[PDB]
């Protein structure tokens, strides 16, 4: 649990622009143009470059890949899953790849004055590690940073949610805003404490005269108009607990009182994106579906009817008696602690001062996504 010795001087910052608000001469425009992203081969990067389609000059995609024919070969499959071969096309005009080296993140040498950055940073996980993979993280990381600082840039860090929505049990006060940087979460998974370590490391970079901001994402999800597909949709926590879910009629009382979310892909994009022109005071935002629901009225809504409430001791016999594995040790791992009530008000305030609000989710839609998620794991 390593904290800088100045993390008092970090969150006295965050707090005091927080309490800026906005400002009048805030809301205004700063156009984008030359932008680097880092994100692409992952779920949220290409969505990413499908939603600054029109609002950037060109797009420069950092992809670590052995030579430049196969980082366009990862690039390029990766789009073709989520759009259609006529609207790749056009997006493909205006972007370029950067192969990069997989050992050094050095001597990076960039083709223009990149003017802003987005990092979303996704790592090697099927490589093994003795939670040495994750400290490499943080390093990929501050080497962005020191990148954004030598050419004057714009940096937007995508962090995640789940840097600060679990608490110990037995905890006075649990409420997680876009004030607060540490509070004494706990941080569970290595992915986590990485994700937290390079919202530190972008802070106390910020501190010294950078131009830059964390975006905190929340569960992401199959878009709201867009292809249900996701890649690696077999490996991601959510969607596969979804499924193990989907196919009892009984629901625990700690188990169904925890809340879900669906934070679509292409409206933290289309957010994120907004969120990068404005150029606005505060450091932190929370760009997540701030329409949470228990999963009781989610399976009140797919199965039409009413699920029955049972304990958590007589779920645990229902639930070895189908052989669980995975999903219910992570379903216990959430019910053995404190969960984080997290205020996201400054954010939807502005990103929806400017841009578009959530889009309301339909009954119907969910029956779909529910078809999806059961299809795809048989």
């Amino acid at each position: 649990v390593a904290l800088p010795d100045n993390l008092s001087e970090l969150q006295k910052i965050v707090m005091s622009r927080y309490n800026l608000g906005i400002l009048e001469d805030s809301l205004s425009h700063r156009p984008l143009g030359n932008t680097l992203l880092t994100g692409a081969t992952g779920f949220l990067g290409a969505y990413l470059i499908e939603a600054l389609q029109g609002y950037s000059h060109r797009i420069y995609c950092f992809i670590r890949a052995d030579n430049e024919e196969i980082a366009w070969y990862k690039l390029m499959t990766n789009l073709n899953d989520y759009f259609s071969e006529e609207t790749v096309e056009m997006m493909l005009s205006n972007i370029e790849v950067i192969v990069g080296d997989f050992e050094c993140m050095d001597d990076v040498v960039l083709p223009e004055n990149m003017d802003t950055i987005i990092h979303a940073g996704a790592r090697t996980d099927h490589f093994g590690d003795d939670d040495e993979f994750e400290k490499v993280n943080v390093q990929g990381t501050v080497d962005v940073i020191r990148l954004a600082q030598q050419h004057h840039a714009r940096l937007i860090y995508v962090s995640t949610i789940s840097v600060g929505t679990y608490f110990d049990i037995d905890t006075e006060d649990v409420t997680f805003s876009e004030a607060d940087v540490y509070k004494g979460q706990l941080l569970t998974s290595p992915y986590t404490r990485s994700k937290f370590y390079s919202e530190l490391k972008v802070l106390e970079a910020v501190n010294n005269g950078l131009d830059g901001r964390i975006v905190r994402v929340g569960n992401l999800t199959s878009p709201y108009n867009g292809r249900w597909h996701m890649r690696n949709i077999k490996t991601n926590r959510f969607s596969m607990v979804m499924n193990d879910l989907l196919q009892l009629d009984c629901i625990g009382v700690s188990m169904a009182e925890m809340p879900v979310d669906f934070s679509f892909v292409d409206t933290t994009a289309r957010q994120i994106v907004a969120l990068a022109q404005v150029n606005t005071p505060q450091i932190i935002y929370h760009v997540l579906s701030p329409n949470k629901m228990p999963v009781k009225s989610l399976l009140e809504c797919v199965k039409r009817k009413e699920i029955e409430l049972v304990s958590d001791e007589s779920f645990n016999e229902i639930l070895q008696k189908q052989d669980m594995y995975e999903t219910i040790g992570l379903t216990s791992v959430d019910r053995e602690q404190q969960l984080a009530m997290i205020d996201t008000t400054l954010t939807l305030k502005i990103m929806n001062h400017i841009s578009e609000k959530w889009p309301t989710i339909t009954n119907n839609w969910l029956y779909h996504w529910a078809q999806y998620i059961k299809t795809i794991f048989n």
